[PDB]
């Protein structure tokens, strides 16, 4: 029985961030559902890459549970997560139900507006810092990728790969990232 | 006047290799056509991501010439790119103009089939090496990114972020190259 994973993908994400989890997790031979925000029509990101969703996210709720909910970044991407009741609860059950959830770059602040998850450790991208730690509810890490139990984070389009591996980590272990990773020649 | 880059986007490509060099590229304030091999229609990349192309390569030529022609790979993909005759005219007249061409993974597979380059250094995926070399007419090197005049090649996903902005480095100079990396969080 393969696990699966939820990626939620809004307009005005960050490209990278989406393609490269979705990649490498399926080379994980996890399920992905790319599953669109605002419907099923294509989303144009961050910088004009048009995906098309494999379908929408009202949709894709209906076939969870899922293993893992995957927030890509680019800023408004992430404010238009921040901004959606139905991530909110999807994310509520998600932590309720103790499912893993990971996001990067300014993706974890759509955490913060949701109230997930409070008390961890995370990081964002260097410029999402000040947003995520309104109030002070996260402990801050420099790391390029955090994990505090079930709330995974990271950085930036450059710390995609490693994020992405370590979700294929936590959901497969360690043999089976480190057989995704060595056809990928990351350094 | 900016520089612009044309990107061959065929089925099968690998979503990666295309994604990350289009945005990156972006970033640098190059202007990006994304073109679909086959026509204006979405596109199935190699790990089921779906990209909807800017224009038709058809279109796209029309308003070329382009400062780059980016290949990238997926085996599958680069195989598309290498049995069509407009991809040979695309590269043969970039060659003429003494215009860059960049490939990455399996892509500089294509540039054997379309007899581009010859005698160049050129890097591959591992596995895409003894394809590239059948002939002997290219010299084979490991490099992360290899640069041999107008010949631009990288080797895999993981090296996909150092391709663009070599490929960035290359139209627009090593400062803009440096100020786009910053803000990517690479290692």
């Amino acid at each position: 029985a393969s696990k699966r994973a939820l990626v939620i993908l809004a307009k005005g994400a960050e490209e990278m961030e989406t393609v490269i989890p979705v990649d490498v997790i399926r080379r994980a031979g996890i399920k992905v559902t790319v599953a669109g925000l605002a419907g099923k029509d294509p989303v144009q990101c961050s910088r004009d890459v048009v995906i098309c969703p494999d379908a929408s996210l009202e949709d894709a709720k209906k076939e969870g549970p899922y293993d893992v909910v995957v927030l890509p970044g680019g800023n408004l991407g992430a404010q238009n997560l921040s901004e959606s009741a139905a991530v909110k609860e999807i994310l509520k059950e998600q932590e309720n139900r103790k499912g893993l959830i990971a996001a990067i770059c300014a993706g974890p602040t759509a955490l913060l507006a949701h109230e997930i998850g409070f008390g961890s450790k995370v990081t964002t991208h260097p410029l999402a810092k000040d947003k995520m730690m309104n109030g002070g509810h996260y402990t801050y890490s420099e790391n390029r990728v955090e994990k505090d139990g079930l709330i995974l984070t990271s950085r930036g389009p450059g710390t995609s790969f490693e994020f992405a591996l370590a979700i294929v980590e936590a959901l497969n272990g360690k043999e089976v990232a480190a057989q995704v990773k060595a056809p990928l020649v990351l350094k």
